[PDB]
């Protein structure tokens, strides 16, 4: 077991330069594959859930090529469906975003394909997508376990009325809203109910617009899409810094600033953990924003109780930052976390008690009640990023922190400790 220690931070300042969005870069690495033309995206993510991405695009057929630091890749579109067949297996990691997109998009014709991944994504739900798939025409198996991956797909989704729960996942209605233009009737996407993670679906239709595609949103309860469409290559285009892994710094001033600057998002932003800053503000911190930039610097760190619904990810940050806010910090309508990288509402309640905090871990929300002082632990990540990432917090106190395979940063930011250390100081 690799493990890293942090030493007690005294003060935190600088700037960051973000990594490019998981998000964002996904997305548009699918729909410049689909799209007609050659794509050249700038500041395109290099970590593991990109990677796959990248993988299974090669495995498909697709050409293109990466830069030095792999964060500029020129790719030549296809100009329609993506297809392989002799159910070649696309292996995905973890990486939920492209385990979704590719499971709809690749219903578009005949095809036969099996997409799967490790352990972990075995056990991550996917059957509200498969439903709605198969509403449209699509033929799709599960080789494991009913309603998760691995998934052998042999295409047909042809369009029509299609239902889908948003109640668990925003990915399945977002891989629908990808997939469904190519197809060559019309669909019409009816949301059942409850639609969470709203903002990421805002993400995919920005996405969608810029490679030449609108469709018909209705309030979010149904989307009606004209079947027959091409996605269209938009030159070159700039993939927005991780509004995600800006998260962990903008806290970390809230906490011991200083001021941190991250660069690559701002005000205009499309990514929903932009609003991270402000749960940061309604905490004490002082926000301030640019074109291109968001900074935050330390005020004073009081306890909030938030339905944090519509920032799933950058929430857990929260969650950590608490521990050195005032009073007893209560998230909720967070559900899905048990559904993610690793149940995080299970892990993040287990790891913050170690570190010396009271804590109810709800069945869809948290309430933290801070130590007066923390104490050391040795924190497991359960292969998620983005438990390494919000307890390195914990060192911007008196202790230092051990974190358990550091290296899952990888999923979606393989510098970050660097990126911590750069703006940590001593003075
Ligand atoms: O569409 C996306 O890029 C994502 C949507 C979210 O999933 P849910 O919709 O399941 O909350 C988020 O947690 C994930 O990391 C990325």
């Amino acid at each position: 077991m690799e493990s890293l220690t942090l030493q007690p931070i005294a003060r935190v300042d600088g700037t960051i330069n973000l990594p490019g969005s998981k998000s964002v870069s996904n997305r548009a690495l699918l729909l410049a594959a689909l799209a007609h033309g050659k794509t050249v995206l700038t500041n395109l993510l290099d970590s593991d859930d990109v990677r796959h991405m990248l993988n299974a695009l090669t495995a498909l057929g697709v050409s293109y090529t990466l830069s030095a630091d792999r964060t500029r890749c020129e790719i030549i579109g296809n100009g329609g469906p993506l297809h392989a067949e002799g159910a070649l297996e696309l292996f995905l990691g973890n990486a939920g975003t492209a385990m979704r997109l590719l499971a709809a998009a690749l219903c578009l014709g005949s095809n036969d394909i099996v997409l799967t991944g490790e352990p972990r994504m075995k056990e991550r739900p996917i059957g509200h997508l498969v439903d709605a798939l198969r509403l449209g025409g699509a033929k799709i198996t599960y080789l494991e376990q009913e309603n998760y991956p691995p998934l052998r797909l042999q295409g047909g989704f042809t369009g029509g009325n299609v239902d889908v729960d948003g109640s668990v996942s925003s990915q399945f209605l977002t891989a629908l809203l990808m997939t469904a233009p190519l197809a060559p009737e019309d669909t019409v996407i009816r949301i059942k109910g409850d639609l969470v993670s709203k903002p990421y679906i805002d993400i995919t239709l920005n996405l969608m617009k810029t490679f030449g595609v609108e469709i018909e949103n209705q309030h979010y309860q149904q989307f009606v899409v004209k079947g027959g469409q091409s996605y269209q290559s938009p030159g070159t285009y700039l993939v927005e810094g991780d509004a995600s892994s800006a998260s962990y710094f903008l806290a970390a001033a809230a906490i011991k600033g200083g001021t941190v600057k991250v660069t690559g998002i701002g005000r205009n932003s499309m990514q929903g953990d932009i609003r991270f800053a402000d749960v940061l503000e309604k905490m004490g911190a002082t926000i301030c924003w640019g074109d291109d930039y968001i900074s935050c610097t330390r005020g004073e760190l009081n306890a909030i109780d938030m339905d944090m619904n519509h920032i799933p990810d950058a929430a857990m940050t929260i969650a950590t930052a608490a521990l050195f806010a005032k009073g007893t910090t209560t998230l909720r309508n967070i559900y899905n976390w048990r559904v993610k990288e690793t149940d995080r509402l299970f892990a993040m309640a287990t790891e913050l008690r170690k570190v010396g905090a009271e804590v109810e871990e709800g069945h869809d929300y948290i309430r933290i009640t801070p130590p007066e002082k923390l104490n050391f632990a040795e924190i497991a990540t359960y292969n998620d990023h983005r438990m390494a990432m919000c307890f390195s917090l914990v060192a911007l106190s008196d202790t230092p922190v051990t974190i358990l395979d550091p290296k899952c940063t990888a999923k979606t930011f393989p510098d970050y400790f660097e990126q911590l250390a750069r703006i940590s100081q001593a003075a």
